[PDB]
């Protein structure tokens, strides 16, 4: 399965910038966004593991420049069950 | 009834990582996610007591590595009334 | 009229553990759960005064072990008007 | 027009107790409740001015015993326009 | 186009008192209320510039007496684009 | 493709003042407003790079005269994927 990269920010503008930086940094698809309240929002990308790492590294740094980064994480081999509960599928 | 395992984080990325660690660690069913404002989000799994303990321990440790773990708990025998009111059923 | 027991937590996992402990401690019916944002959620039970007291005492202890208790309270004889505006009826 | 009394708490349980104490303290009708996020919720009563003062005074003190009071206020002659935008009408 | 007056509070009671003071102070139309999480809520009125200024000054002072005033502002000639996007229209 | 300007505030009144200042500073179109909780709201404009820069500079100054600015940013050339996941299109 494709790897999963995620960036979480507090603020949508930082996430939109994170998302742009991600999809331009590597061969990843922006497959989902989720807001959970408290000002926290998450963007989800899929690609190969090396792609997700380069994508999320660019996006994290991009987000830090304009807003508040909360988390950045790659799961190389995300479990199939995750797709049913979170917006990570294509 | 099956046991109930729950992890609650502040931040969705910590929760996706916890949920991944959970379903990988033991044979549990990821049976829902719930947000309640303030950035708090909870994931629920059902399995036998041994599986829910193994799942939640794995998820807790994993969430803690990348974000804010709020709560982790197993209810070995959740009361039938809970399924009516909370999204712990299948 | 039935008494009303209720617990409010900051965190859903503490509320679910509290609710389980309530319906197991006394003969009370778990009638509603409400979320009002900022992470705050409330579980409401109905039964006789002694039952709601036993239940909410047990629920409060259960909750604060694993999460944050905001409020615990019994109203022995709730006014009819509460039922039209709050989710406390059957 | 009837006077308007309002209590705002951070926490629902405090508000439910405030509401019970209000309707038992004076000849007021509990006409509405509104949650606005951040944990803030508001209960609205209508009656004569003296009723709303006694109602809100009892409710305020009731709420302070079990939770966090945010505001308590009586408008003796609330403008007609308020009814269209807020849950204060009968 | 008509001028736009807005008051924003943290807390609904402060906002209801502000709105009351507004419609009583000048000939303005209360054209909506908006909540955005965190306890923040905004009331909007439309009238001529003189009326919106009179309204918002009255509301701001009144809200301050009983709660947390966050913002108060008049836009004499709000751009047509704003009505499309925000609930300032009738 | 059009550039994307955006401002995020904690407070709706500051965002409406910022948005007014944006559409009045340059040839941009106010295309979306998003709220994500915790009081955070975002306005999004489209136009050429120079226009979004002028707009967002003006909006950021206007926002901070009356409220709290969280983020201001221009993406000169946003990726197509942003449009499928965020409200930035026409």
């Amino acid at each position: 399965m494709e790897a999963l990269g995620m960036i979480e920010t507090r603020g949508l503008v930082a996430l939109i910038e994170a998302s742009d930086a991600m999809v331009k940094a590597a061969r990843v698809k922006l497959v989902g966004v989720k807001q959970i309240g408290g000002g926290l929002c998450t963007a989800m990308v899929r690609g190969d593991v090396a792609a997700c790492k380069a994508a999320t590294d660019a996006g994290a740094a991009a987000a830090q420049r304009i807003g508040e980064l909360v988390s950045v994480h790659v799961i190389p081999r995300p479990h199939g069950d995750l797709e049913e509960v979170f917006p990570i599928g294509l």
